[PDB]
């Protein structure tokens, strides 16, 4: 009975808490994430990227990152999806986190109730 | 499916760890809490109150606080109930915590195995 | 509704994070753990032992420890089981952790993806 895991995305340039879970051989698990920032004070491009690894490994990109650009007064709202898979021959523990980053001079306040990663 | 969450109540005048969870639009979730303190060194009135908010918002009282009072040699044991509801139109992350407070000069040791908030 | 909990075993001489959970009166819950270390640099006996307590109490051994021993080049892989039981008369919060220890001069690298405690 593996539970659903949920963590907040707390910033435009931030790394989420780690979502840690066992996964059986031949199983897969899907994670989604989204972050809402605005209104922007200026030009801003927000990227949201899930990362995953086997425990103690090296984090690597999981799924294609969501990206969104806008200017003063806009609200960015990218989202992303990615699925961890185990075909190693045995049960293993995996770790997933969510990294957000921006380019541009502008910033936007996080709409916290809808900015999170879950799966 | 979303897991049951549990945190300890560790003091007579304390705020517990946060129980954090998604809630779908139109869903509701019930939490209970209880704290056992004693034997008292003197007169004491112990209040236990759940609070809730959308993530990053303002905490508000959730449910009617439990109250229990006693004197030297008594053991207090109030409990309380509360239900979080999402009718915002979309899935949102919510936060629940438990606040305990006392009036009076007396204090009582926390009986940790039965002092917690869960839901 | 209680979720499965999982924490890493990160060393040959280490104590895991705590697994914390409510348990109803008359209920039982089983935990398993295992640790994989190698190749050994020398003689080594690896023990893996679950411990449990009522919340805030004193930890005591839970189940029969797993034991495995080897020589240079060997990979040790002990595992263990243990069952927490509540016959107190009421729901209580319990805490479980996993302790690894070795005797001998040898050491072995932890194979982290399969070294964990879960239940």
């Amino acid at each position: 009975g593996n539970p659903v895991l949920t963590e907040l995305i707390t910033g435009q340039n931030a790394t989420s808490n780690v979502l840690r879970f066992t996964l059986e051989n031949g199983a897969s698990r899907q994670f989604t994430a989204q972050v809402r920032a605005g209104p922007l004070t200026g030009n801003c491009t927000q990227t949201i990227q899930l990362e995953s690894r086997v425990a103690g490994g090296t984090y690597a990109n999981l799924g294609t990152a969501g990206v969104d650009s806008g200017t003063t007064g806009d609200t960015l709202f990218p989202d992303t999806l990615g699925t961890v898979s185990n075909s190693s021959g045995q049960t293993q523990v995996y770790e997933v986190r969510c990294v957000t980053s921006t380019t541009g001079p502008g910033t936007g306040a996080i709409d916290q109730p809808v900015s999170y990663v879950t799966g």
